[PDB]
DNA sequence: GAAACCACCTGTTTG
DNA sequence: CCAAACAGGTGGTTT
Protein backbone atom coordinates (compact mmCIF):
# COMPACT_ATOMS: atom_id res chain seq x y z
CA UNK A 1 0.00 0.00 0.00
CA UNK A 2 1.69 3.18 -1.24
CA UNK A 3 0.78 6.16 -3.40
CA UNK A 4 2.68 8.48 -5.73
CA UNK A 5 1.78 11.71 -7.46
CA UNK A 6 2.99 10.99 -10.99
CA UNK A 7 5.50 13.26 -12.70
CA UNK A 8 5.42 14.42 -16.34
CA UNK A 9 8.28 12.03 -17.05
CA UNK A 10 6.18 9.24 -15.52
CA UNK A 11 3.50 9.57 -18.20
CA UNK A 12 5.68 10.49 -21.18
CA UNK A 13 7.87 8.82 -23.83
CA UNK A 14 10.42 7.72 -21.25
CA UNK A 15 8.19 4.66 -20.72
CA UNK A 16 8.98 4.32 -17.06
CA UNK A 17 7.60 4.94 -13.61
CA UNK A 18 9.97 5.75 -10.77
CA UNK A 19 8.98 4.20 -7.44
CA UNK A 20 10.22 6.20 -4.42
CA UNK A 21 12.88 4.05 -2.80
CA UNK A 22 11.32 4.20 0.67
CA UNK A 23 8.17 2.53 -0.64
CA UNK A 24 10.11 0.26 -3.01
CA UNK A 25 12.27 -1.17 -0.23
CA UNK A 26 9.38 -1.35 2.25
CA UNK A 27 6.60 -2.93 0.18
CA UNK A 28 8.32 -4.51 -2.88
CA UNK A 29 11.59 -6.26 -1.99
CA UNK A 30 13.86 -7.34 -4.83
CA UNK A 31 16.14 -10.41 -4.84
CA UNK A 32 19.64 -9.30 -3.89
CA UNK A 33 19.53 -7.56 -12.44
CA UNK A 34 17.07 -7.90 -15.32
CA UNK A 35 14.37 -7.75 -12.64
CA UNK A 36 11.06 -9.39 -11.87
CA UNK A 37 7.56 -9.47 -13.38
CA UNK A 38 4.66 -8.22 -11.28
CA UNK A 39 0.90 -8.74 -11.71
CA UNK A 40 -1.58 -6.11 -10.49
CA UNK A 41 -5.32 -5.64 -10.96
CA UNK A 42 -7.47 -2.57 -11.56
CA UNK A 43 -11.06 -1.81 -10.58
CA UNK A 44 -12.19 -3.11 -13.98
CA UNK A 45 -10.60 -6.42 -12.93
CA UNK A 46 -8.04 -6.25 -15.72
CA UNK A 47 -4.69 -7.58 -14.56
CA UNK A 48 -1.62 -5.68 -15.71
CA UNK A 49 1.85 -7.20 -15.96
CA UNK A 50 4.76 -4.80 -15.38
CA UNK A 51 8.51 -5.25 -15.10
CA UNK A 52 9.95 -4.12 -11.77
CA UNK A 53 13.68 -3.47 -11.79
CA UNK A 54 16.53 -1.57 -10.17
CA UNK A 55 18.74 0.87 -12.14
CA UNK A 56 22.09 0.90 -10.18
CA UNK A 57 23.31 3.76 -12.34
CA UNK A 58 20.59 6.04 -10.92
CA UNK A 59 20.03 3.73 -7.94
CA UNK A 60 16.29 3.91 -8.61
CA UNK A 61 13.43 1.43 -8.72
CA UNK A 62 11.42 1.57 -11.93
CA UNK A 63 8.53 -0.07 -13.70
CA UNK A 64 9.30 -0.28 -17.40
CA UNK A 65 7.65 -2.84 -19.68
CA UNK A 66 3.88 -2.46 -19.67
CA UNK A 67 3.63 0.93 -17.98
CA UNK A 68 2.98 2.85 -21.20
CA UNK A 69 -0.13 0.79 -22.09
CA UNK A 70 -1.45 1.53 -18.60
CA UNK A 71 -0.82 5.26 -19.11
CA UNK A 72 -2.59 5.21 -22.47
CA UNK A 73 -5.63 3.15 -21.44
CA UNK A 74 -6.17 5.10 -18.23
CA UNK A 75 -5.14 8.39 -19.89
CA UNK A 76 -2.84 9.19 -16.98
CA UNK A 77 -1.65 12.77 -16.54
CA UNK A 78 0.98 14.61 -14.56
CA UNK A 79 -0.54 15.46 -11.20
CA UNK A 80 -2.74 12.38 -10.91
CA UNK A 81 -2.18 9.87 -8.10
CA UNK A 82 -1.37 6.16 -8.43
CA UNK A 83 -2.22 3.87 -5.50
CA UNK A 84 -0.87 0.33 -4.98
CA UNK A 85 -2.80 -1.97 -2.64
CA UNK A 86 -2.55 -5.67 -1.62
CA UNK A 87 -5.12 -8.43 -0.88
CA UNK A 88 -6.84 -8.31 2.55
CA UNK A 89 -6.81 -12.11 2.75
CA UNK A 90 -4.13 -14.72 2.05
CA UNK A 91 -4.57 -14.40 -1.73
CA UNK A 92 -1.35 -12.29 -1.67
CA UNK A 93 -2.51 -10.41 -4.78
CA UNK A 94 -1.57 -6.84 -5.66
CA UNK A 95 -4.02 -4.24 -7.00
CA UNK A 96 -3.39 -0.99 -8.88
CA UNK A 97 -5.76 1.96 -9.08
CA UNK A 98 -5.57 5.62 -10.02
CA UNK A 99 -7.19 8.78 -8.68
CA UNK A 100 -6.80 12.33 -10.01
CA UNK A 101 -5.31 15.34 -8.11
CA UNK A 102 -6.94 14.41 -4.74
CA UNK B 1 60.05 15.55 -24.16
CA UNK B 2 58.97 12.35 -22.47
CA UNK B 3 55.66 13.07 -24.20
CA UNK B 4 54.42 12.88 -27.80
CA UNK B 5 51.39 14.95 -28.69
CA UNK B 6 48.86 12.93 -30.68
CA UNK B 7 46.19 15.39 -31.82
CA UNK B 8 44.21 18.47 -30.82
CA UNK B 9 40.74 19.88 -31.45
CA UNK B 10 39.12 23.29 -31.17
CA UNK B 11 35.97 22.44 -29.27
CA UNK B 12 32.62 22.93 -30.88
CA UNK B 13 29.99 24.66 -28.71
CA UNK B 14 28.25 21.29 -28.26
CA UNK B 15 31.50 19.81 -26.91
CA UNK B 16 31.15 22.18 -23.94
CA UNK B 17 27.36 21.88 -23.99
CA UNK B 18 24.44 20.00 -22.48
CA UNK B 19 25.09 17.07 -24.82
CA UNK B 20 27.90 16.16 -22.38
CA UNK B 21 30.17 14.67 -25.04
CA UNK B 22 33.30 15.56 -27.03
CA UNK B 23 33.07 14.63 -30.69
CA UNK B 24 36.47 13.27 -31.70
CA UNK B 25 37.40 13.61 -35.40
CA UNK B 26 37.26 10.23 -37.12
CA UNK B 27 40.55 11.11 -38.85
CA UNK B 28 42.19 11.55 -35.44
CA UNK B 29 40.12 8.76 -33.88
CA UNK B 30 41.14 5.80 -36.08
CA UNK B 31 44.76 7.09 -35.97
CA UNK B 32 45.61 6.85 -32.23
CA UNK B 33 42.50 5.41 -30.56
CA UNK B 34 41.27 2.28 -32.48
CA UNK B 35 37.94 1.14 -30.98
CA UNK B 36 37.79 -2.37 -32.51
CA UNK B 37 41.17 -2.89 -30.82
CA UNK B 38 39.53 -1.38 -27.68
CA UNK B 39 42.24 1.36 -27.73
CA UNK B 40 30.04 -0.73 -26.05
CA UNK B 41 33.13 1.41 -25.45
CA UNK B 42 36.22 1.57 -23.23
CA UNK B 43 37.33 3.67 -20.22
CA UNK B 44 40.50 5.76 -20.88
CA UNK B 45 42.63 7.38 -18.15
CA UNK B 46 44.08 10.79 -19.07
CA UNK B 47 46.22 12.98 -16.81
CA UNK B 48 46.30 16.79 -16.87
CA UNK B 49 48.98 19.37 -16.17
CA UNK B 50 47.68 19.78 -12.60
CA UNK B 51 48.33 16.05 -12.06
CA UNK B 52 44.61 15.08 -11.97
CA UNK B 53 43.84 11.77 -13.75
CA UNK B 54 40.55 11.86 -15.69
CA UNK B 55 38.54 8.78 -16.72
CA UNK B 56 36.27 9.02 -19.73
CA UNK B 57 34.34 6.44 -21.72
CA UNK B 58 35.38 6.26 -25.37
CA UNK B 59 32.80 4.91 -27.80
CA UNK B 60 31.38 5.32 -31.31
CA UNK B 61 27.82 6.61 -31.57
CA UNK B 62 26.23 5.06 -34.64
CA UNK B 63 23.35 7.56 -34.55
CA UNK B 64 25.71 10.47 -35.23
CA UNK B 65 28.44 8.23 -36.71
CA UNK B 66 30.75 10.02 -34.28
CA UNK B 67 33.66 8.94 -32.12
CA UNK B 68 32.93 10.48 -28.73
CA UNK B 69 33.99 10.85 -25.10
CA UNK B 70 30.86 10.67 -22.93
CA UNK B 71 31.10 9.75 -19.23
CA UNK B 72 33.02 12.29 -17.14
CA UNK B 73 33.47 14.82 -19.94
CA UNK B 74 30.97 17.15 -18.28
CA UNK B 75 33.06 17.10 -15.09
CA UNK B 76 36.19 18.03 -17.03
CA UNK B 77 34.35 20.88 -18.76
CA UNK B 78 32.85 22.19 -15.52
CA UNK B 79 36.09 22.06 -13.53
CA UNK B 80 38.26 23.59 -16.25
CA UNK B 81 35.46 25.91 -17.46
CA UNK B 82 36.16 24.69 -20.99
CA UNK B 83 34.55 27.04 -23.49
CA UNK B 84 33.72 26.96 -27.19
CA UNK B 85 36.80 27.81 -29.21
CA UNK B 86 39.33 26.51 -26.71
CA UNK B 87 41.64 23.68 -27.71
CA UNK B 88 42.13 20.19 -26.26
CA UNK B 89 45.50 18.51 -26.88
CA UNK B 90 45.90 14.75 -26.29
CA UNK B 91 49.39 13.41 -25.56
CA UNK B 92 51.15 10.12 -24.82
CA UNK B 93 54.34 9.46 -22.87
CA UNK B 94 57.08 7.22 -24.37
CA UNK B 95 57.29 5.12 -21.21
CA UNK B 96 56.57 1.41 -20.47
CA UNK B 97 53.12 2.53 -19.16
CA UNK B 98 52.71 4.85 -22.22
CA UNK B 99 50.34 7.02 -20.12
CA UNK B 100 47.90 9.22 -22.05
CA UNK B 101 47.74 12.92 -21.17
CA UNK B 102 45.19 15.71 -21.61
CA UNK B 103 45.02 19.46 -21.09
CA UNK B 104 43.58 22.53 -22.74
CA UNK B 105 44.82 25.76 -24.31
CA UNK B 106 43.43 29.29 -24.54
CA UNK B 107 41.79 31.04 -27.45
CA UNK B 108 38.61 33.08 -27.90
CA UNK B 109 35.20 32.37 -29.47
C1' DG C 1 10.21 1.37 -40.17
C1' DA C 2 8.01 2.85 -35.67
C1' DA C 3 7.34 2.25 -31.09
C1' DA C 4 8.59 0.16 -27.06
C1' DC C 5 12.15 -1.66 -24.26
C1' DC C 6 16.66 -1.73 -22.14
C1' DA C 7 20.58 -0.37 -19.59
C1' DC C 8 23.36 3.32 -18.92
C1' DC C 9 23.91 8.86 -17.32
C1' DT C 10 23.40 13.61 -14.96
C1' DG C 11 22.04 18.04 -12.94
C1' DT C 12 18.87 19.80 -9.22
C1' DT C 13 17.23 19.49 -5.04
C1' DT C 14 17.20 18.57 -0.32
C1' DG C 15 16.85 16.19 4.67
C1' DC D 1 27.04 20.90 3.79
C1' DC D 2 26.69 17.06 0.90
C1' DA D 3 25.43 12.24 -0.33
C1' DA D 4 21.18 10.47 -1.94
C1' DA D 5 17.37 10.26 -4.68
C1' DC D 6 15.00 11.31 -8.56
C1' DA D 7 13.10 13.84 -12.59
C1' DG D 8 14.58 14.12 -16.79
C1' DG D 9 17.80 12.27 -20.43
C1' DT D 10 20.89 9.17 -24.03
C1' DG D 11 22.25 5.42 -27.57
C1' DG D 12 21.25 0.85 -28.91
C1' DT D 13 18.25 -3.33 -29.24
C1' DT D 14 14.01 -5.99 -29.54
C1' DT D 15 9.12 -6.26 -30.84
Amino acid sequence: LFEKTVTPSDVGKLNRLVIPKQHAEKHFPLPATKGVLINLEDRTGKVWRFRYSYWNSSQSYVLTKGWSRFVKEKNLRAGDVVCFERSTGPDRQLYIHWKVRS
